[PDB]
C-alpha cells in the first residue's frame, strides 16, 4: 500500500481537486482523445458529464485513500462500467499520462504532488484491473 507520507500528500491536494477538478478532468479527455484516438470510441454514447463524473470519483479516491473500504461500493461500481465498455489494463497507463498532464498543466502543484498522485494513481488501476479481470471472467 501508499506510504503516510503519500497518503498525507494525497489529502493535501483534495481543496485543489474540489476546485479544479473538472477543470483538470476535462483537459484530460482533450489529451486523451486528442493523442490517443481510439479511447474516444470507449466513451461513445456513454453518459454525459464525463469530466464531472471523473472528478468526483477522483475527490472521493484522495478523501478515502487512507480509508478504502469506505469506497469498496464505488470501485466495484467503476469495475462494472469499465467491464461494458471493454476497458483493459493496457487503457490505464494513456489515462495516467494524460490525467498527470492535465494535473501539472492546472495545478502546477511541484513534483511531490505529481509523484504522489502517480504512485496513487498505480494503486487504484491495478485494484481497477484486479476486479474487471474477474468479472471478465463471469458468465
Ligand atoms: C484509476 C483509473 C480510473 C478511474 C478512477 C476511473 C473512474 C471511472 C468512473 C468514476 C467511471 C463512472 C462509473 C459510473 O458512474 O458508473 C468510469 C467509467 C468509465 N471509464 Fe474509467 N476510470 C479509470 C480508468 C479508465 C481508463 C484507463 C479508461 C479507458 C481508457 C476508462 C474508461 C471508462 C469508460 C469507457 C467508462 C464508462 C463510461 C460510462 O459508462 O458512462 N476508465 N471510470
Amino acid at each position: 500500500m501508499l506510504s503516510e507520507e503519500t497518503i498525507r500528500v494525497i489529502k493535501s491536494t483534495v481543496p485543489l481537486l474540489k476546485e479544479h477538478g473538472t477543470e483538470i478532468t476535462a483537459r484530460m479527455f482533450e489529451l486523451l482523445f486528442s493523442k490517443y484516438p481510439k479511447t474516444k470510441e470507449l466513451f461513445a454514447g456513454a453518459s454525459e458529464e464525463q469530466p464531472k463524473k471523473l472528478a468526483n470519483a477522483i475527490i472521493a479516491y484522495a478523501t478515502y485513500i487512507d480509508r478504502l473500504e469506505e469506497l469498496d461500493n464505488a470501485i466495484s461500481t467503476i469495475a462494472r462500467s469499465h467491464v461494458r465498455r471493454n476497458v483493459k489494463p493496457e487503457h490505464y497507463p494513456l489515462v495516467k499520462e494524460c490525467l498527470l498532464q492535465a494535473i501539472e498543466e492546472v495545478l502546477n502543484p511541484g513534483e511531490e504532488v505529481l509523484k504522489a498522485w502517480e504512485e496513487a494513481y498505480d494503486f487504484l488501476a491495478k485494484t481497477l484491473i484486479t476486479l474487471e479481470k474477474k468479472l471478465y471472467s463471469q458468465p
